[PDB]
């Protein structure tokens, strides 16, 4: 319909071009006016004949908005155009829409204000958000506050506090301190938002309107225009209603009435049916008489004592009204059933009522599919589930498990992105059944456990968002206004309830009381029957809380330590917990280990022994032991004295004792030192002391091995860290603690080692004997049941005998299960290596022509001819006279003629038959690290394409069993060994975002491809599909502009830049012959400014908008793009990625994510070039506009801060991996690697640019953004970078 309207020059059956606009404008204005006053009763939009017409009204309202959205897109494409998103319309249409652009834009900006209200009414925040952003962008020259209000409300409905915060900062640069409060409410903090709203209202009116609430001192620690006043007043009521605080609602109503009567506002009025609120309060309080009496005033069919027309007339198409109607119907059914209990008397009519209610409640879920939303409504889903549960209990009389709401504790780890309202609705309908159980004499289903589970989960979610009052009420209900009250009232779900109470006490501010309660609870849990997950959780929580207050708790730990070798409540409790009866001695930790630090180790050991099935207990103990072991070993670089004195039957004894442990080939050095100092039983004491010093490493190794064995449950990020630590300790110290490493490696599984395989292969040249054997055995074992990860590396390596015997053994071991596969793999590798002739001859001739102006040339030519002796036959039959020509020219135009002929014949498409072809192959694809069900190669592409201007790349495709094509890129003489390390690093970084990705719609991810080297110079790189280069959009825009200007090729970036820098330099005195270094800064800034003003800054934004189908999809794609850009910007700045031109940045229109390809200018290599680069990442005009109206002030900055926080927390693993990359014999860095590692470490530690000052995450993000967005740095950049676009 939209296409027909645009293609007809707006001349539809509705009338002329103006009649259509007038009709749409009138309908939109009427609907918008009805939003302000819900009593307008718009004809054909608020009335229906039955319950089915009402759903149709909402459907029609959504369709109208979709039609307008498509019409605008088509008009824009008609007068401006796109780049592959939409097809160019005919010339006649383009000519008409180009001369009428002003009228079309004026009409749109004229109705944009009403469209936002209509979108807000229809429950489609995406429409109003997009329209608001478009309206704000045009406002570059009191309608500004209304737009901000609608935009903030829409963003609040979408649960996007980051965008709200960005908008607050953006608006602060134009009396808008109330936006932050809405941001707080968008995160689920209803208790704090109401207080902030009251504080703002008391200042915008001058009259105090506060109400009684929880202690404001601890509330903050746990987490003038009439329109603004009314908006804030209504939001406060909404916040109070969300947590179901009826008393607070009544108090707020009284306060609002008093404030209105004390200021004669005449415009401030709460828009909320209080009769419905009173009915809800009465129903929840158990007073069914008052509830049924109050329900008679609400609209709709009378309470049960036709079925199709249950909803009343004049109903607004607002989903909020539908939710209220459904709630009223549910309450009526519940009251009717309760009165009927005290089976077809009053059970026959209620079933039909509930069935109709359920049929109506599925409307919103159905509408959620018409628009690609990727998610279902939350309140609407629970309404339908509650109706189903009520229907089941009315017919089964609470006798089947289907009568309960399917809300369990499992939602704790899968629904962290939702507020507490769903739990409130579930609890409201569950308590009714619990109370109803008292009127059923027959057997029923146990609801007490379900109620306890729901209450505990609701309390946990309430505490996680600062709602102390709600959490207190829920905990009290489960247990059947000041912190002191909570302390005096709280100090299969027993242990969970106790731990939750302790956590709430800690959140309220009483850390000492919470610690004491946890200690008392742990002492009892350690003497329980099961206590599996209860002891570990309590001990780990107590240990974590102790580290927080390390300054105020260090004194107590010392006292408890001294008390053990011979006290407050917490100290005595800790003493009793560690002194419990069933491996760490004080002698091995009395050298450089702090006294309070030993208590933590004992606590970790106790947690690990009381719960051997918990992986967390082992990981914590292993980490603590490893850190202290490294510290004691670094710092160290009675029985012993008695043994030495007895075995040596005054200064000599002291010297010998000092030399025995001075700095412990070691045996020879010790013997020489002893002989030179004293002048053989010293070997026993020396061995005993060296073994005692390495006790921490042994304990850490045992704990790490146990943790890895328990993961054959825990995040892979921790697994990679443990494996890296074990490998590093085994490489560094191998002979001192070999007894543990040997057995552990011989018994450890092979699943947690699939992430450090390259490091294992790299450490195969260790200067030891059993170390190499152990690594080889581990790799051989990994090959079994998983040969797709050892096949290519072993085959390439086998194609210093230490680095050869291991590879041969691995290949032999892997060939014992499929010799045919190994042979085919070797044949394929050989064919690929030989498919890298004409190219060699051309290169040799070109090099000789330049190196000529003797015997070296003759020798090189002879070697090349000897090396060259389907495709080779043709080359030989066509140029076999080369040898004769070279021999005749030895005693020289033949070489020049051959080179010229080759160059002329060079100026792509090849065939596989002439350059063999297998089928039904069972070889793994080149790179299947993450593939549970590996796909084998099925065929090979019959054609090969050669990429021009980029050396000699070959695009080869591979067929799979899944009938899908997998493109690849073959490179010759590139040495892609370093790229593989970068790709592995990217995967390790992505590994740290697994936890945060479970409760965030826009996932934190860094797109990357696979790199498979095929030797020392060649390699196979994966091809990225679905992502287009950013330069394409600029090129298409240039072509469109040229075509438009032709009526009434395109220049290259260098040609366009010089054409402007020439006259500018000539107008000041200098000339083009002057060196680029000696160029005025003002001239460069002026040319950059002139170039930016000529290019449109919304190319990418418009392309992304035109690619999406619905507003919801547009919002999802925009958020995905912002988060991906932030993640890649921080990753690139941390590693030091450079050369970020338009051809190296790709964009996936399907999802909105970005992906980089070239990585040869990493590790700050772009800073030292002919034209140095001073920007950390690309933040040009087009990149910033695609982020929205606020730019880098909202989601981008916050996402960047989050990414930096995660990296700073997990920098240990990144540095460990980088160290391994540095010490790699297969990586060609050319102490450059040491400098690179130090630079990365400094950036990760926050000490990027500072002598001794350590910056913060926010400061670092701000500094990087400022350095990447300033015009002074973008002007003095290479012209090929295209800083103006
Ligand atoms: O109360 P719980 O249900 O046990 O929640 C805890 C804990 O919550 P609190 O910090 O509010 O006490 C943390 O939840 P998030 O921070 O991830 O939202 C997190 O612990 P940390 O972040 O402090 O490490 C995680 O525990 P963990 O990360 O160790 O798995 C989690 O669940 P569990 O404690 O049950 O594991
Ligand atoms: N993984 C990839 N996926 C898709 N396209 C790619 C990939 N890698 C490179 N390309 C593109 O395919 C071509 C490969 O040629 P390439 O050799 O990378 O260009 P180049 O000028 O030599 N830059 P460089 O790679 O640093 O030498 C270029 O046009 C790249 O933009």
């Amino acid at each position: 319909a939209a296409q027909f309207t645009v293609l007809s020059k707006l001349r539809t059956p509705l009338g002329r071009a103006q009649d259509t606009f007038q009709t749409i404008e009138g309908i939109i204005r009427s609907l918008a006016a009805h939003t302000l006053n819900p009593d307008q009763d718009v004809s054909q939009w608020t009335t229906a004949d039955n319950d089915e017409g009402h759903g149709n009204n909402q459907l029609r309202l959504v369709l109208l908005l979709q039609y307008l959205e498509n019409l605008e897109k088509l008009m824009y494409n008609a007068y401006e155009g796109c780049a592959n998103a939409l097809t160019s319309p005919p010339k006649v249409i383009r000519t008409f829409f180009y001369t009428n652009r002003q009228t079309c834009q004026d009409w749109l900006t004229r109705i944009r204000l009403s469209i936002m209200r209509v979108g807000l009414l229809a429950g489609q925040p995406a429409v109003t958000v997009r329209h608001g952003f478009d309206l704000l962008t045009e406002m570059k020259t009191n309608e500004l506050e209304v737009t901000i209000m609608m935009v903030v409300e829409a963003l609040c409905e979408l649960h996007c506090p980051e965008a709200i915060q960005g908008i607050a900062v953006w608006s602060s640069s134009i009396n808008l301190l109330w936006i932050n409060s809405v941001a707080q409410q968008a995160e689920g903090r209803f208790e704090k938002a109401s207080v902030e709203y009251q504080e703002h209202l008391c200042a915008m009116t001058g009259v105090d309107c506060c109400i009684s609430s929880f202690d404001k001192s601890v509330l903050t620690l746990a987490n003038s225009s009439p329109e603004v006043i009314n908006y804030l007043g209504n939001k406060a009521c909404e916040c109070y209603i969300s947590i179901a605080d009826w008393a607070a609602v009544q108090e707020w109503q009284n306060s609002i009435h008093d404030l209105k009567k004390s200021t004669s506002s005449t415009s401030l009025n709460l828009k909320a049916d209080f009769n419905y609120i009173k009915s809800l309060s009465s129903f929840e309080s158990g007073k069914f008489v008052e509830c049924t009496e109050q329900l008679e005033l609400l609209p709709g069919e009378n309470i049960n004592l036709d079925m199709k027309k249950l909803l009343p007339n004049m109903l607004s198409p607002d989903p909020r009204e539908l939710q209220k109607s459904i709630e009223v119907q549910l309450l009526r059914s519940s009251v009717c059933l309760a009165t009927a209990l005290n089976w077809q008397s009053i059970t026959e009519n209620v079933v039909k009522y509930l069935k109709q209610t359920s049929r109506i409640a599925i409307g919103p879920l159905r509408l959620s599919t018409l628009t690609v939303s990727q998610s279902l409504p939350v309140l609407s889903t629970l309404q339908l589930y509650c109706s189903s549960a009520l229907e089941n209990t009315v017919s089964n009389r609470l006798s089947t498990e289907d009568c309960l709401i399917p809300l369990f504790s499992e939602a704790l780890r899968s629904c962290k992105q939702h507020d507490v309202r769903p739990w409130m609705q579930a609890l409201r309908y569950t308590m009714y059944q619990n109370q109803l159980l008292e009127k059923i004499k027959e057997q029923t289903v146990p609801i007490r456990s379900h109620l306890m589970e729901l209450g505990l989960t609701a309390a946990k979610f309430a505490r996680k968002r600062g709602n102390v009052s709600l959490a207190t009420r829920l905990l009290a209900q489960c247990s059947e206004t000041t912190a002191q009250d909570l302390v005096q009232h709280f100090k299969k779900w027993g242990p969970e309830l106790d731990i939750e109470k302790t956590k709430l006490l800690y959140t309220a501010g009483q850390s000492t009381h919470a610690m004491e309660m946890l200690s008392s609870c742990a002492i009892s849990f350690c003497k329980s029957v099961k206590a599996e997950y209860a002891v570990a959780k309590s001990i780990l929580t107590l240990a974590k809380w102790i580290q927080a207050e390390w300054k105020e708790i260090s004194g107590q730990l010392k006292q408890v330590y001294r008390a053990q070798h011979q006290l407050s409540t917490l100290s005595k409790n800790i003493l009793t917990l560690i002194e419990l009866p069933s491996i760490e001695s004080e002698s091995t930790v009395h050298i450089g280990v702090g006294e309070p630090d030993f208590i933590l180790g004992q606590l970790y050991h106790l947690s690990s022994v009381q719960a051997p099935e918990v992986a967390k207990s082992w990981a914590a103990l292993a980490s603590w032991a490893y850190r202290w072991g490294r510290k004691v070993v670094d710092n160290a670089s009675x029985x012993x004295x008695x043994x030495x004195x007895x075995x040596x039957x005054x200064x000599x004894x002291x010297x010998x004792x000092x030399x025995x442990x001075x700095x412990x080939x070691x045996x020879x050095x010790x013997x020489x030192x002893x002989x030179x100092x004293x002048x053989e039983g010293v070997i026993k004491v020396w061995r005993k002391v060296v073994d005692r010093i390495f006790s921490l490493y042994k304990l850490s190794c045992s704990a790490y091995f146990t943790f890895l064995k328990l993961n054959a449950q825990s995040t892979d990020d921790m697994i990679v860290m443990a494996t890296l630590r074990l490998l590093r300790l085994l490489v560094k110290h191998a002979g001192e603690l070999r007894q543990y490493l040997e057995h552990g490696l011989e018994t450890t599984p092979t699943a947690p080692w699939r992430g450090i395989i390259p490091q294992l292969f790299s450490r195969l040249n260790h200067p030891e004997v059993y170390v190499r054997q152990s690594i080889c055995n581990l790799l051989c074992r990994v090959a079994q049941d998983s040969p797709h990860l050892i096949l290519y590396p072993a085959i390439v390596g086998t194609i210093q005998a230490m680095m050869q015997d291991c590879y041969s053994k691995i290949v032999d071991k892997l060939s014992s299960a499929n010799p045919t596969m190994v042979l085919q793999v070797q044949m394929l590798v050989a064919e690929l290596r030989r498919v890298t002739w004409d190219e060699l001859w051309l290169g040799v001739l070109l090099q000789q022509h330049m190196y000529v102006l003797x015997x070296x040339x003759x020798x090189x030519x002879x070697x090349x001819x000897x090396x060259x002796x389907p495709h080779e036959k043709w080359f030989q039959d066509n140029y076999g006279d080369a040898i004769e020509n070279a021999l005749e020219k030895l005693k020289x135009x033949x070489x020049x003629x051959x080179x010229x002929x080759x160059x002329x014949x060079x100026x792509y498409i090849l065939r596989l038959e002439e350059i063999a072809a297998m089928t039904n192959t069972e070889i793994a694809l080149p790179g299947e690290v993450s593939a549970r069900d590996t796909v084998t190669i099925h065929s090979v592409g019959g054609t090969i394409t050669i990429l021009p201007t980029k050396t000699k790349p070959k695009k080869l495709l591979f067929l799979g069993s899944d009938g899908k094509s997998y493109p690849y890129l073959f490179k010759g003489l590139e040495d892609l060994h370093l790229d593989e390390r970068i790709m592995q690093f990217l995967s390790i970084v992505n590994t740290m975002f697994a936890t945060i990705n479970r409760q965030e719609t826009p996932r934190f991810h860094a797109r990357h491809y696979s790199v498979t080297p095929l030797g020392t110079r060649s390699g196979l790189i994966q091809w990225v599909d679905g992502a287009t280069p950013l330069f394409g959009l600029y090129k298409r825009w240039q072509q469109r502009e040229a075509a438009l200007q032709a009526q009434k090729i395109v220049p290259r970036p260098s040609e366009l830049y010089y054409s402007k820098i020439g006259p500018a330099l000539k107008t000041v005195g200098l000339s083009l012959d002057v060196s680029r270094r000696d160029w005025p800064l003002h001239v460069m800034k002026a040319v950059l400014e002139e170039l930016m003003e000529a290019t449109p800054p919304n190319l990418l934004a418009k392309e992304l908008w035109s690619s999406c189908t619905t507003p919801d999809e547009w919002w999802r794609v925009t958020q995905s793009y912002a988060r991906s850009t932030a993640v890649m910007s921080m990753v690139g700045y941390i590693i030091g990625l450079g050369d970020r031109h338009l051809d190296n940045v790709l964009i996936d229109m399907t999802t909105g994510e970005v992906v980089h390809i070239d990585y040869n200018v990493c590790f700050e290599k772009g800073k030292s070039l002919r034209v140095p680069e001073k920007v950390p990442f690309r933040m040009t005009q087009n990149i910033e506009t695609a982020l929205g109206v606020t730019g880098v002030e909202g989601v981008f900055r916050l996402s960047c801060e989050q990414v930096l926080h995660i990296m700073r927390r997990g920098r240990e693993t990144l540095l460990t991996l980088l160290e391994a990359f540095v010490y790699d014999p297969l990586v060609d860095w050319t102490s450059y690697a040491v400098s690179v590692w130090k630079r990365v470490k400094a950036k990760l530690e926050g000490r990027d640019v500072d002598p001794n000052r350590r910056m913060s995450v926010a400061e670092q993000v701000d500094y990087v953004i400022k350095e990447a967005t300033n015009l002074d740095n973008l002007a003095q950049l290479y012209e090929g970078w295209t800083a103006w676009v």
